[PDB]
């Protein structure tokens, strides 16, 4: 046994699920916001010699020895996660060895704050994730409603867009030490000078969650949330397309000047938040990972990524004004990132419903809670991803395509809603019925056919 | 652009980087107990395209659609995981998705535990981990000590052995709710039986950390503590030679019963674990990782895997022999698992100074807190590990001249110690001497040349 | 030495400091809201043997023996609080060995409370007191802050009354867990129905702190808040003119009927809170207040408390519309209780400056922060109380009389701002002028001359 | 109404209870190491006027005003603090505020810890006060083990004494911030210089609770904690015979000094101190129980109080002594302050058996967990205590048939516990009996009339 022999032919059972998998991305339209198709480059770093390296430490700081080589590529990766967002090296530090983009949220948390200290997010069903405090009116979901005491801020329902005003009300009574501002289902862009206008007053830190739009970011196609934040995490997938990883950016040099004494006041996080991912929380990084990130890294500095980038945004919009024609209504009426969210209750479906409905014809789209249900109602929504396709090579009017075909599964599953009552009677339907199975693998096979010609980036095996 | 494009094509500085951290994987011993060389045939897996699949959730319970394929990998990694350590599906359950294994120990604490619970592990300088709650005099380190309240249970300093009956006292005091059987340096079996002793008596739960021994606990060469242990949590690399991920075993099923209770009491550990794991601690799995440690899961049970293991075993005792036998003293003196405790305050040495004379000849090892440390600064021990180059076909004979090396290169850093009093004067003259380069730079060819025979398990030029 | 002499033989040097402090209530007008003369009855029980006895435990549930008595004692104190505010037995218990008003609103949140769970008081610059969480924006004040997450509920300034619009918004996105409803300075009734429809919401308790109002709810000349309340406290001096220390009323019986159920689901208040009170945070009770408290109690079924309330509330009336006709202002109008809320801004004068004024001629009043000012700001109002004099048999032409007192006060302070620019310069200003002392004098005599004509309840000579 | 009037004439019904607790107090023999039998002049400043006085402040730093007289007795009480104990007013305060013992222990943990820090005292059953963070196996009992994380530091089993020792390693595990140095059941003596010598290793706070030997290290008799605690909280009660507050003695001044910290380190509790007891738990001071603690204060310097001091020692070993010369086993054997330990094990009996029938006598004492009690259920020891009596000019012999009395309660509860076997069978037979109610109701008229001989401290009716 030498530990060299394909998988092929060492696991069989696994190299078949890989191909499985392959066909499904190559066959489905991944409409889902937060997924993309990472490349070969960063894939063959990730499943690397990489992984057989213990590099407890930082570079230079190293609790081990033999890091020679490892210490060049995680500050390699640093000076392209730096160079990729146009940030200056005396104003701007980095850590890449958050094991995914949840660990570099709690991260943060960690290194400035203590344990049942106060953080402000976005409402999970107002678009904010987990990471930025959900807790529900029975049980403290995320880890972060536990170790710290959260308040959410929700949108205004009328218009969809954050109730900054809101927000900065109960920022001033409920005097939170860390506000959250960023989003996994929100469409529009987020007001980073009146984020820190809030910070600035109740004397918290500003942490800017870009997991969703750190390409767009890097490629600066939207405002870029570094010139407000203090802290700025995000995942190294999503529209950066790399794989799955963290990054926790955070301001070094001095905070301000001493009012009455007329002195420069230092910042004090890059020792905070290093410490925090290790020895806090994490062991050994994954230098597979943070390679397979610098590689990602590399190419968002690229002409290509900005035209990439650019091509998500006009995807977007693409696929947001065909919603609009075909009747359908969209949260704050449109798009000006790269997700759309669908309101499909005018139309007599809910997104739970479709969303099955879509699964069935190779269609990965997720529900959304719409604003103003309350949250444990089914939702009546959708939220539909532009970078996933684009890295295929999409064009407008291939979204275009893709909403035709979202159009007939909704009317699909509005058909079983009359037929149906509940919800998994609505589902079974759909798998029992005679005349229903067929039109699901109708529409299956049109949309697995039109999704195949496509390229896909990664390797062509698996 | 396609994204097809291979790592040497479009990133050619990374892949240079790549290709150096190879050779210098192959050109050294590494002798790092925690250290191990993946198999291709998961490397294969890991860099795969599952990177690309958002499976938040839990097979059958999944938050999204589309989770057809990466479900049936997630229950087949659970199925080899079960199977590996013959656990009965009905006594036992996992969770295959904590990203590595410090993730993995915070984890099962969330799920069992309130913060600022009571803890119990192995003091860092006696052996144990951080995620083991170790706190200082100085401040709080591991998060594990941060969000929870954790006293360690230290080791009998005139036997080198974990001091059971310390600990069977100062737990009626602390009345801790959970005990950690882990280690990250000890070279002697844990009496599990004696620690649910413990853990039954103060009403705490028993888990154990077999990150450092678990594929010997795999290959049912040492006792295994499923036996005893209520929960179990590991690291997917080290011992069993996966990637770098996590697992949480815990006991489901009936715990106990009684004609006055009327029926049975459940194990209720399965929901509380998982949920930890998400949605309350991590996000998006890493199903290439969980596919890569379902691979190696499965090269677990196999004969192979039980011959490499016995053969770390040897390896052990081979070098823990030749050791003695050449003028140093270890820790409880000799091995009885995977890594060896050598005690270098006999020869003349401490551990800062001869572990970087030794990755300095690329003889990588770590620096140890020994029984007995005068000083804290610099510790006089180093942990060496078998499973890092028995994974490269080493017999008993061939540790006993990695020892050898290690011989003659304490001896050289005996030879400067006199001639340089500080350690960073020492440091400082291993490269500013003409003498002592040639000296390290003639050993270290006669090292990577023994090195370079065997053969490395994974890919040729990555 | 027999330990019966008299403190006049004894002590001379602390009896006549008792003398000297008796004729400072007689000869000055005791503004002050929450300050009332203790009637002799109760100050017999207050400095009597009870002192001596150590009542660990509950009646019927004593850790000592030969509280025989004392049982007696303490449960006809629980039999007179329950027949005071017309409570049914069935459905309220009480406890009264608080030893004072604050560590009574601890006992609540520490009974029915984790550690930092969350609360919501009233802010304390807008009427609440410190036991109802209030924290400043830089320190954690009041321990109800620290041991438990605290959010304040503000007043609507633009008409001086509770924000109960803005607190329902807020307890939805706060979600509390107990809502505090009592207040220290307000001059308006608390509508108790507004505040146990938000707590029926986010599923808190409502806890009512009727400390300045309890003697008002005894007499049932105000709405009693047990018509919502869940638990009520208060002290059991101010408006119930008793011995200082503190009640706990809780209700017992069954909370509600099971929805899917049908079954009735009980009160888990009573030991919860008697085991808060003791072993938890207090130990051997003070009987000899305790039986204080009785005797007051037995005064508040009276006839005679019923017309004293009723003075109160005239007297306040009174007050408030004497001060309206002078050109003074007061927050939210007028008063529906017993004290009024003086807006001294529009008349030039803040309540710092005033206070000293009225404190150097015997007319002792508490500077208030008016709705509006930033808290910090030298507070330009202040809080004028009935309670004090109507005890002393005062009538509403006797509080008239009390207004053009202040009304000269006023005047003299006024003329000091046009000849000062600090507050410090204006605290000294007032002793060492010449001109300035002497009018001070003049009105001091004026102001204690017509004040040691009225009666005064307690000792004649201490 | 007049308020002036009696309380045999307003309260005829409480008037009867307060005549039948002081007939109770004057015909028994209180033996509880906490009771004592405050003087008359402490009383009378007890049930003063000042209980009708809002001082919240401190002496100068008031909130109010016309806290011209109250300050002056705080500050005269302050002054008498130190003065009692021989402390320098520059190296050690006072805080005269806090309402009773157990309050004063919260407040220094507050000032100088966070919540969940580590504290460490003496174990309930091992004769430490609840207080000092008592934590079972079952439950959290007292609020300093609540909002504290707390440990427990126990005896030596066989020799009856702190197991210094035994907490000198625990110590350095538990890794403290403050260690208390009480007692509640502890007849021999703590050597607080080897508790300065623990808590200075592990960097922790010494705080003394003298609560019970407080009036004997007034009187110079046993060793004085303040050589060593940097912290010293007392009851105001129990050996120093005063009303029922308590007291907080803290270092003031330079703590250490470095010519390299450039001046001196100063001592910084006093703020801390003060804080904790107002605003953050306390509110309105008991300046009427402040009078009369100060009465006993001036009380504790005269020569008179040192004579009834060491009567107290004196009767100690006397009821020591009788008890062991009548076949009665003491803990650690016998006493060397106020209280005795009696061993109730080998005589046959009880704790709880003999505390009911020496109280159904007229004997109040308590029961005690004694060193080997086989049963937490039923405890074999007594605590009886020397100065509630000797407040009464008990002499040593008159000490020596008290104890008469109890071998002859004792043997009449030892000739029952055979005739019943289980404690509430036991209890029954004491009164359904006729004859051994007619044994116990001629023991008591003996023992009531030799009570009623001494004369009780304080008033005569009440
Ligand atoms: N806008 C936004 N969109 C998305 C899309 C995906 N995510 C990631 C988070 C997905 C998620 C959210 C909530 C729960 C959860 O609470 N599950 C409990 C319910 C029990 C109870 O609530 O009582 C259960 O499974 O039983 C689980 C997973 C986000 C996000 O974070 N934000
Ligand atoms: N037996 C055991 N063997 C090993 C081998 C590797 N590891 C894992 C890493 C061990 C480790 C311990 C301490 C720190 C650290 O950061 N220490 C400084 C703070 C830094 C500063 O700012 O100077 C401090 O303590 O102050 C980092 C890593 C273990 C383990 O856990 N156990
Ligand atoms: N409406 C209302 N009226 C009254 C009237 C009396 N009280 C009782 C409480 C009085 C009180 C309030 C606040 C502080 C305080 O904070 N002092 C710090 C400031 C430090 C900082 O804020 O940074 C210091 O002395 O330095 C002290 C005492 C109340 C009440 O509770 N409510
Ligand atoms: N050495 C020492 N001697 C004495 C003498 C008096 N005291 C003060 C009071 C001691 C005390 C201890 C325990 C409880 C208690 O409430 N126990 C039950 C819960 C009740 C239930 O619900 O059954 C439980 O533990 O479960 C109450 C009081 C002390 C002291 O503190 N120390
Ligand atoms: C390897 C190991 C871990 C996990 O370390 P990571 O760097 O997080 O993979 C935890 N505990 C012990 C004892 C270990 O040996
Ligand atoms: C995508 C996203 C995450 C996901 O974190 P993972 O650790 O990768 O699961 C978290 N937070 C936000 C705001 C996101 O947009
Ligand atoms: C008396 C005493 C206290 C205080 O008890 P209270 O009932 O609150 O007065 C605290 N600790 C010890 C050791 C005591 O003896
Ligand atoms: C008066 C008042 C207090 C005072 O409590 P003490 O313990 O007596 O100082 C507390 N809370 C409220 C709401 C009050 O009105």
């Amino acid at each position: 046994w030498t530990g060299q022999e394909s998988l092929s032919d060492s696991d069989p059972e696994m190299w078949e699920l890989l191909q499985r998998e392959k066909d499904r991305q190559c066959r489905g339209l991944e409409l889902i916001a937060s997924e993309n198709f990472c490349s070969r480059a960063a894939l063959e770093a990730l499943g690397s010699c990489l992984n057989n390296k213990y590099s407890e430490g930082y570079p230079g700081k190293r609790y081990y020895g033999g890091a020679e080589v490892v210490d060049e590529i995680e500050l390699l990766c640093q000076r392209r996660a730096l160079e990729a967002f146009d940030l200056d090296p005396a104003q701007w530090g980095v850590n890449v060895q958050p094991y995914s983009g949840s660990p570099a949220n709690l991260a943060v948390y960690t290194a400035l704050l203590q344990p049942h200290d106060r953080i402000m997010g976005l409402d999970l069903p107002d678009g904010g994730h987990l990471t930025h405090g959900y807790m529900s009116d029975v049980k403290r979901i995320s880890a972060t409603s536990i170790f710290f005491e959260s308040m959410p801020y929700k949108l205004n329902p009328k218009t969809g867009l954050i109730d900054y005003n809101q927000l900065a009300l109960t920022a001033r009574l409920f005097r939170p030490r860390l506000i959250i501002a960023g989003t996994s289902a929100y469409a529009r862009l987020i007001d980073y000078a009146r984020m820190r206008e809030v910070c600035d007053e109740v004397k918290a830190h500003l942490l800017a969650d870009m997991a969703h739009i750190s390409g767009l970011v890097a490629a600066k196609v939207i405002p870029s949330p570094f010139k407000h934040a203090d802290i700025v995490t995000t995942t190294t997938h999503k529209t950066l397309r790399g794989a799955r990883s963290g990054l926790i950016f955070y301001r070094k040099g001095v905070k301000a000047v001493d009012p009455k004494t007329g002195r420069e006041i230092p910042y004090t996080f890059e020792d905070r938040i290093n410490f925090a991912v290790f020895p806090s929380l994490q062991g050994g990084p994954h230098n597979h990972a943070i390679a397979a990130v610098a590689v990602a890294l590399k190419q968002a500095c690229t002409p290509m990524f900005r035209e990439y980038s650019l091509q998500v945004l006009k995807n977007a919009r693409a696929m947001a004004d065909a919603l609009l024609e075909r009747g359908y209504s969209l949260v704050s009426g449109g798009t000006d990132n790269h997700l759309v969210l669908v309101d499909l209750r005018p139309k007599g479906l809910d997104g739970a419903r479709a969303e099955r409905v879509l699964e069935l014809v190779s269609i990965t789209a997720n529900k959304n809670t719409c604003p103003g249900d309350r949250s444990a109602i089914t939702p009546g929504g959708l939220r539909l991803g532009a970078p996933a396709l684009t890295s295929r090579q999409f064009r407008e009017d291939d979204f275009r395509r893709v909403v035709d075909f979202i159009d007939e599964g909704v009317n699909i599953g509005l058909e079983v809603k009359s037929k149906t009552a509940k919800l998994q009677d609505f589902k079974s339907f759909l798998l029992k019925d005679s005349e229903t199975s067929q039109r699901l693998a109708n529409l299956r096979q049109r949309v697995e056919q039109f999704a195949r010609a496509f390229p896909m980036p990664g390797f062509d095996e698996h």
